[PDB]
């Protein structure tokens, strides 16, 4: 039958990347074009694309890797099946790293956080709100009970993330005040260099202009699952069809074998 094409709203960070990724969203100069099927049904959360995917036997859609469940199937791309282990070791391609970027300008503060985000509870709190930990090397936090103000500015995208590692920070460092600024990555990269943020988010390799005077470190790398509902026989998909789907050139299962 005809595939519907489950699209995250205009403005998700989810939907960047996956559009980024594939190759659906083309840049024609400084204007960028998000090629997403145009008979595409808009689904506002990660919930809401689940619910939309159980719920049609024709259905498919994209989610963060962390969220799949039981309910729906994930795609396999090019052959690799989305996991812990091929996302670590690269074989699985629709992932993103979630950077912090600093400058020589990191405060002390900044730099303690930076070491909790590192330690073994910091990884913890990544694995537990169900991303993927890149780093293999762990090493141990002790509260120096500090006091001042952070700002971490940047991608909508690891707001969510970086509120968890805030609280889980303040938690040991009460007199710590961390401001989270989400706008974009961009934003993110020119607030450290413009010393307006301690520390920069960025959910995207950076450029070599911007990583300029900058140290990026990856605290998580973030998967994309391509999900379809469990009725459905198909099991895998190249990175060409996966494009084909979502840009709505190919419309119906009997394509996919
Ligand atoms: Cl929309």
């Amino acid at each position: 039958g005809t595939i519907e094409v489950i699209s995250r709203e205009n403005g998700s960070g989810t939907r960047g990347a996956f559009t980024e990724i594939t190759g659906i969203l083309k840049k024609d100069g400084d204007k960028k074009i998000d090629n997403t099927a145009k008979t595409a049904v808009i689904q506002n959360s990660t919930e809401g694309v689940l619910s939309a995917v159980q719920g049609n036997a024709n259905a498919i859609g994209y989610i963060s890797l962390g969220s799949l469940t039981k309910s729906v199937k994930a795609l396999e791309i090019d052959g690799v099946k989305a996991s812990r282990d091929t996302v670590l070791d690269g074989e699985y391609p629709l992932q993103r790293p979630f950077n912090i970027v600093w400058s020589s300008n990191l405060s002390k503060l900044g730099q303690d956080f930076i070491s909790f985000i590192h330690s073994k509870q910091g990884q913890q709190v990544v694995t537990d709100n169900k991303f993927i930990e890149a780093k293999t090397e762990t090493t141990e936090y002790t509260s120096q009970h500090l006091s001042g103000k952070l700002s971490v500015v940047g991608s909508t995208s690891v707001s969510s993330l970086m509120e968890k590692l805030a609280e889980a920070y303040k938690k040991e460092n009460p007199e710590v005040t961390i401001d989270i600024t989400s706008n974009g990555s961009s934003a993110g990269i020119t607030a450290v260099k413009e010393k307006t943020a301690d520390i920069g988010m960025v959910s995207r390799e950076l450029t070599p202009e911007e990583g300029k005077s900058l140290t990026h470190d990856a605290i998580a790398l973030d998967g994309i699952a391509v999900v379809v509902n469990n009725d459905n026989k198909a099991s895998q998909v190249s990175m060409a069809e996966l494009a084909d789907v979502f840009s709505g050139k190919l419309t119906t299962w009997d394509k996919i074998k």
